[PDB]
């Protein structure tokens, strides 16, 4: 694991050896590339470089395999050939035939490692607001009232904590009745003493979430979850269940979750307990 380096023909800078195979694996950290150029060649020429020949494997395809004799046109550059490639690990192999008719000198050749931009680089990118690219690796960062969740990509608000106790309460999403945000997931939990059911009340003109896909399957969805029993996912204009909603359970989990994209006024229920 290096950051640079040089691979000198054996022999470098005279002649090289006839029957000769040597081959050098380069490495570089990982969140880097590595850019390989040759400031010099001189190599026996021959048809696909069949007798006498110098090749380049990165990752999983062959790269480039170089023969010949040729000089830097460039006054101001000793590079002759040189590569670009995304991956952190590199083959350069080198053979020489039986016989060399001619004064060859073989080559020499350098690398240095090169930082990825995993923001721009990437087919997706890897963050679900803001990208920081950094050398050697890349980090997320969040808006303000934000929070980078535990896989240190996605963020979201802060809306989970409270546990509900009273036999009556209200509860509704953040932000309410102002649209609520986006790729978070809040968390209410109503716990009640046993001899209680919670019981939910919500008006259907007091909920609004994004619509559900073509299928039919919810982005944005409204879950409650008592013990076993779900109900939900709710989305859409306009709450679709029945006014008064019996969990059968004093525990009651209600959970809302919300994607990326697309956010409406939310919702605002009452729940109260029920003897059983
Ligand atoms: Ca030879
Ligand atoms: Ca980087
Ligand atoms: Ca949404
Ligand atoms: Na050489």
């Amino acid at each position: 694991p290096t950051m640079y380096g040089e691979i000198l023909s054996p022999n470098y800078p005279q002649a090289y050896p006839s029957e000769v195979e040597k081959s050098w694996d380069i490495e570089v950290p990982e969140g880097y590339g590595i850019h390989l150029y040759f400031t010099h060649l001189d190599i026996e020429l021959s048809e696909n470089c069949a007798y006498d020949s110098v090749q380049i494997i990165s990752g999983d395809t062959e790269e480039g395999r170089l023969c010949g004799q040729r000089s830097s046109n460039n006054p101001h550059s000793p590079i002759v050939e040189e590569f670009q490639v995304p991956y952190n690990k590199l083959q350069v192999i080198f053979k020489s035939d039986f016989s060399n008719e001619e004064r060859f000198t073989g080559f020499a050749a350098y690398y240095v490692a090169t930082d990825i931009n995993e923001c721009t680089d990437f087919v997706d990118v890897p963050c679900s607001h803001f990208c920081n690219n950094f050398i050697g690796g890349y980090f997320c960062s969040c808006p303000p009232e934000y929070f980078l969740h535990d896989d240190m990509k996605n963020c979201g608000v802060n809306c989970s904590g409270d546990v509900f106790t009273a036999l009556i309460g209200e509860i509704a999403s953040p932000n309410y009745p102002k649209p609520y945000p986006e790729n978070s997931r809040c968390e209410y939990q109503i716990r009640l003493e046993k001899g209680f059911q919670v019981v939910v009340t919500l008006r259907r003109e007091d909920f609004d979430v994004e619509a559900a896909d073509s299928a039919g399957n919810c982005l944005d969805s409204l879950v409650f979850v008592a013990g076993d029993r779900q109900f939900g996912p709710y989305c859409g204009h306009g709450f679709p269940g029945p006014l008064n909603i019996e969990t059968k359970s004093n525990a009651l989990d209600i959970i809302f979750q919300t994607d990326l994209t697309g956010q409406k006024k939310g919702w605002k229920l009452r729940y109260h307990g029920d003897p059983m």
